[PDB]
């Protein structure tokens, strides 16, 4: 289930972080509005850009922590507040997060693998709720 999936993702985190983010950017190309430096690049080109590798991994490092601290796919209020309050998220709305988790669930649903895609969909919904409750528009 969900806890095992966190262990699976962590076991190959660089590869999952990159592949899931690329799945997001390719499903929702207008999301590059927030990622102007990733425009006009193939997947292989992006995976050779230092900040793409570094930042993607740091994002999924924290995403796996927030998942791990959750109870029944419901994140901590402190983790939602950190996500709303981060200088780097000043732009964003809950729709940006909903799209990331739609892409993550579809990636899991297409993978060869026994991911608990249902639990990740709930986690994305519940994180969106926590973000809205903690002040994200
Ligand atoms: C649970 C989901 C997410 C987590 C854990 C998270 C975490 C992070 C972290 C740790 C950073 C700092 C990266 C660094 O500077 O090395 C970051 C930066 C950023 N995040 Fe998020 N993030 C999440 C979702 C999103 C979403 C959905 C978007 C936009 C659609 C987004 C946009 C950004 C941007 C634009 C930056 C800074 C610019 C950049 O690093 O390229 N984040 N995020
Ligand atoms: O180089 C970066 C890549 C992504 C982000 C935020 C983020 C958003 C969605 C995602 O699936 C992974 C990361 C920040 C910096």
């Amino acid at each position: 289930g969900f806890k095992q999936d966190i262990a699976t993702l962590r076991g190959d985190l660089r590869t999952y972080a990159q592949d899931i983010f690329l799945a997001f950017l390719n499903k929702y190309p207008d999301e590059k509005r927030n990622f102007k430096n990733y425009v006009g690049k193939s997947d292989q080109e992006l995976k050779s850009m230092a900040k793409f590798g570094d930042h993607t991994e740091k994002v999924f490092n924290l995403m796996m922590e927030v998942a791990d601290r959750a109870t029944d796919c419901v994140p901590l209020a402190s983790d939602a507040s950190t996500l709303v309050q981060m200088k780097q998220h000043s732009g964003l709305t809950t729709g940006n997060f909903e799209k990331l988790f739609v892409a993550l669930v579809e990636y899991m649903r297409a993978s060869g693998q026994s991911f608990d895609s249902q639990s990740w969909d709930r986690f994305g919904k519940n994180l969106v709720s926590a973000l809205s409750s903690a002040g994200m528009k």
